[PDB]
């Protein structure tokens, strides 16, 4: 009858995911200091088994969180046939909480299937040269195919690790500090995404801008910026930070009139920029004292 | 800022250990010797704040550019959350000294 209150149901529920943060930090906790199983290396343990056996399989944390996975996706399903499939949809942190149980759960199928290709391929070899269907594995990670579901994996579950620890605001607003924190820090992304049309209109502009500039010098430039739109996307995102040097606009050739055109458009870039950002600064000093 | 550091480490802890989740495994094979160890992942994260961290800390050297990729948009989701929360604490401690 305690444990049928509000609040010890409430710190039920709390409880239930400081377990799992703990478990997502103490997963690897073999590799704190150091992982110990180098790139190049190969670590077998049992003298009669393949390399990709012993990377594939899963732990004794690693069942656990697939158990609370199945259990939040299944309290999520019961969410969407009660309140309804269209009222669901109405919060925009029920899709970033499923956004992440989708990502756990691709992750999660990947090195299962994985660890099934790896079970069919150790069937049949149960030292000497192997034949050309086991030849994949007992390969270290320099020679992994770059399309690996191991790699899948590994990428999507950190995406999972970083999107899991928002479900502080689920639990936040209940404490008489740190609720209206989040409330003030909820009313200032609502503010900035009506000037990020603005930001990415100047960045696309500034992007094809310098893209059509150094394309044809593709291999005759001090780096490899400004020559894929990839390229000149990332150069002009750290920039915002100061992350990219003055050096990405140099050419190796006595072409001095195009070097001094993308010193202009780089100088040009950073002034609006900073323009802009000073203007969101003001009108957001400006929007809370009304 | 002793009530705005507690929301500060919450997103700090949370890409510390997914970006050390995501690089453990590549601790020889890559640009530098960031994210790799949890005092690697601590300080690599800690000394962007301030500008001091280069984008080749997210670079590996094989051909596995998923990975790489992952590591692209995980460090720059991390600058811009830094900068909505220290852009909000300058904000609110702009209001909080008219009252
Ligand atoms: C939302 C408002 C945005 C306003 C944007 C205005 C901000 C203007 C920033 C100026 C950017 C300068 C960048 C400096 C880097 C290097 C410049 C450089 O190499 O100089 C050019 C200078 O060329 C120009 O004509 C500069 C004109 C810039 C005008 C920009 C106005 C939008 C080369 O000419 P020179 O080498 O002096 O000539 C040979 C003499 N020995
Ligand atoms: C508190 C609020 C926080 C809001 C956070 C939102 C801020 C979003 C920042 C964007 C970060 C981008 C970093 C740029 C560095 C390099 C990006 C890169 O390498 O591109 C990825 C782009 O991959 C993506 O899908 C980007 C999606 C990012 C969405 C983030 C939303 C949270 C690779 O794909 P590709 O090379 O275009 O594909 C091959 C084509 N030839
Ligand atoms: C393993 C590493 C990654 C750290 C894991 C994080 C947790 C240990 C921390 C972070 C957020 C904390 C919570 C933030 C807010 C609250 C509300 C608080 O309740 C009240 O303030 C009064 C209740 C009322 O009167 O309504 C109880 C503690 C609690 C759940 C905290 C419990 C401990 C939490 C989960
Ligand atoms: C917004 C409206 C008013 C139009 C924009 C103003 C233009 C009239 C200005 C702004 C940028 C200027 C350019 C910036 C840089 C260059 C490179 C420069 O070339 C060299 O320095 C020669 C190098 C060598 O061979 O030694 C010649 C002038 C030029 C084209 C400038 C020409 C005049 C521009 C187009
Ligand atoms: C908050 C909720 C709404 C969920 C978050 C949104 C996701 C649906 C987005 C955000 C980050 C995206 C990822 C960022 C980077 C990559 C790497 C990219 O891989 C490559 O570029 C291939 C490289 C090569 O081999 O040439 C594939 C897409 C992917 C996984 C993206 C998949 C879709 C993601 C997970
Ligand atoms: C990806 C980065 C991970 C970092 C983790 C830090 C967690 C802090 C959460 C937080 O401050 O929320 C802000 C966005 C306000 O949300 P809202 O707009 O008030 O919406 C709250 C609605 N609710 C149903 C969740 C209560
Ligand atoms: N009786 C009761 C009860 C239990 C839980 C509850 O909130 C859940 C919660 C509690 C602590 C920490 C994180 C989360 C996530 C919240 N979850 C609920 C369903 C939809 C899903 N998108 C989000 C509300 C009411």
């Amino acid at each position: 009858k305690i444990m049928r209150g509000p609040f010890m149901k409430f710190v039920a529920h709390a409880a239930s995911f400081t377990i799992f943060l703990g478990l997502l930090v103490m997963n690897a906790a073999d590799r704190f200091e150091g992982t110990k199983l180098l790139p190049n290396e190969t670590s077998t343990d049992n003298a009669k088994q393949l390399f990709r056996m012993k990377t594939s399989c899963f732990s004794w944390m690693e069942m656990l969180i697939i158990s609370w996975v199945i259990g939040m996706i299944w309290a999520e399903c019961k969410e969407i046939w009660t309140q309804g499939p269209k009222e669901y949809l109405f919060e925009l942190w029920n899709m970033l909480d499923f956004g992440m149980l989708a990502i756990f759960a691709a992750s999660f199928i990947a090195r299962f299937m994985a660890f099934w290709h790896a079970s069919k391929a150790q069937s049949i070899i149960d030292k000497v040269t192997l034949g050309d269907n086991v030849k994949y594995y007992n390969l270290a990670r320099i020679k992994w195919d770059p399309s690996d579901p191991q790699i899948i994996s590994e990428g999507l579950y950190a995406i999972a690790v970083v999107l899991s620890f928002s479900r502080i605001a689920y639990i936040l607003p209940a404490n008489e500090s740190f609720g209206p924190l989040q409330i003030s820090l909820g009313r200032t992304v609502k503010d900035i995404f009506k000037f990020m049309v603005i930001f990415i209109m100047v960045f696309v502009a500034f992007m094809i801008g310098m893209f059509n500039l150094y394309s044809y010098y593709i291999g005759a430039k001090q780096n490899e910026a400004f020559t894929t739109v990839e390229e000149s996307f990332k150069t002009l995102f750290w920039a915002i930070f100061g992350l990219s040097e003055v050096k990405s606009v140099v050419i190796n050739y006595n072409h001095k009139f195009i070097e001094n055109i993308g010193y202009v458009l780089y100088g040009v870039y950073n002034v609006t920029m900073v323009i802009v950002l000073l203007n969101m600064l003001i009108a957001m000093i400006n929007s809370s004292f009304q």
